[PDB]
DNA sequence: ATTGTCTGATATTCGATTTAAGGTACA
DNA sequence: ATTGTACCTTAAATCGAATATCAGACA
């Protein structure tokens, strides 16, 4: 159980104090934090460190990924790992009771905003859909050589060897067009 | 105490009335019912935020139905909240209100305040998903032969590509430096 | 016979989803 | 040693937007 953290800046230096500073007042460690500048390294070094149970804390939520989406990905990758990450100034936890709270919702968003970008797209697939384009793999067993051989009594697993396709492919294959 | 609920698309029909089918589906009268598509016309959604009131539950499909984008979407919803309007998403499975409800709005009110710092960030020096063909070609190659005074067509002989995107891979180095 | 510049056609590439076929397991 | 049957894994293939390469035309 650990304590470590981390702090980013893009330029400033004077800002990575104060994160410091926040931090140490926070029983942080000095051998403990980490930090990175305009070069992620540090960071890296983190994500090797971490066990189980270890927890991060960080000042703000934007110091941690270099966006909204990188910095879900981030805490989703440790909370993967049985991480758990705590932000001091908006008072935020991925443990405990909403441990599980917060991440339910960091992934919808991430989720949400991907689906937004294609929003375009996987609707005009909705409507190709409608106009009854086929979808998925393209059927490339004959459908009416096996159904033929099957009339005239032959067996599965034989039908099977003849056209060097699965078996459990042909009780498929028979089940649809005795279906339909 | 009432229900209501919005839609939203670009273009598809389809793809609005399975939203409004599932809307109707969670038990949202037909005339409470709100929907958009792109001009930002955004007449559907301003429609409803007239007409609700303090306890009225909003509900919509999925997350990505809300805003245009991030920050729309939490802009909205603290102002819903500041109303004393809940909002619902079905699929998500996440509401405003009941128990984890102001646990939910009090992170989004992070993210909007963590990445309205992000926005601050960026302005002052100045998708996130990949898309389109791979290079293929190596630029650092193409680079140093036509640095080297190798005419266009010899360089399109050599690697094989076709002289047009020699000038293509000149054009955007230039522009880069 | 090549050189610049530009426009148009091909060719991939994504994410979430939808079908086809392969493969195991069991009675 | 085969037969049904039930599920679980892969394997292609879906849309439109985005990016790269190709293939020529024209001056």
């Amino acid at each position: 159980m650990r304590i470590f953290g981390y702090a980013r800046v893009s330029t400033s230096q004077q800002s990575l104090d104060i994160q410091i500073r926040a931090l140490k007042d926070a029983g942080v460690k000095a051998n403990r934090i980490f930090t990175d500048k305009a070069d992620r390294e540090g960071l890296d070094l983190l994500r090797m460190k971490v066990e189980e149970g270890d927890v991060i804390l960080v000042k703000k939520l934007d110091r941690l990924g270099r966006d909204t989406a990188d910095m879900i990905q981030l805490i989703k990758e440790f909370d993967a790992q049985g991480v758990a990450v705590r932000f001091i100034d908006d008072g935020i936890s991925t443990d405990g009771d909403m441990g599980q709270m917060v991440v339910t919702i960091l992934s919808a968003v991430a989720q949400a905003e991907r689906r937004r970008i294609l929003e375009r797209t996987n609707e005009g697939r909705q409507e190709a859909k409608l106009k009854g384009i086929k979808f998925g793999r393209r059927r490339t067993v004959d459908r009416n050589v096996v159904l033929t051989l099957h009339q005239k009594g032959t067996g599965a697993t034989e039908i099977a060897h003849q056209l060097s396709i699965a078996r459990s492919t042909v009780y498929k294959i028979l089940e649809d067009e005795r279906a339909s």
